[PDB]
RNA sequence: CGUUGACCCAGGAAACUGGGCGGAAGUAAGGUCCAUUGCACUCCGGGCCUGAAGCAACGCG
């Protein structure tokens, strides 16, 4: 059940497994950036955390903006899925 | 691993203390096979193979 509710953080998965770690944050940066300032890009390929990551943005504005834009997106082969993140980032707590 | 140092962070009036920061390690990472659509921020699934680096220098291994 998508989380809907708007957040500073956006939760992307699909993401394709076998792009290295440091590429695939790279690459998220170039294609997020454009829709502001972005504090941090959470990418982990653990078990638990692959195919998956969360992307910061400074202004909630820019996570929405970044959200609607960027949906279903084929990004190395495989459709981008976002919603924002459930609850509250680390930095954003701060 | 040692020495003499550089830079960043926390604390301290300071001296400095603690990290960042070296043989670290079969670790981080990479290839493949299997498994996985998973809401995290204190790494971190399994097999086989491969496999680094402190910031500088010199010494040692
Ligand atoms: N990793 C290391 O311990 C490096 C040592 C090496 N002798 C050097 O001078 O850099
Ligand atoms: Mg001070
Ligand atoms: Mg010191
Ligand atoms: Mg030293
Ligand atoms: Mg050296
Ligand atoms: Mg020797
Ligand atoms: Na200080
Ligand atoms: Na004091
Ligand atoms: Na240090
Ligand atoms: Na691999
Ligand atoms: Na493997």
């Amino acid at each position: 059940v998508p989380e809907t509710r708007p957040n500073h953080t956006i939760y992307i998965n699909n993401l394709n497994e076998k792009i290295k770690k440091d590429e695939l944050k790279k690459s998220l940066h170039a294609i997020f950036s454009r829709f502001g300032q972005i504090l941090d890009i959470l990418v982990s390929r653990s078990l638990k955390m692959r195919g998956q990551a969360f992307v910061i943005f400074k202004e909630v504005s820019s996570a929405t903006n970044a959200l609607r834009s960027m949906q279903g997106f084929p990004f190395y082969d495989k459709p981008m899925r976002i919603q924002y993140a459930k609850t509250d980032s680390d930095i954003i707590a701060k």
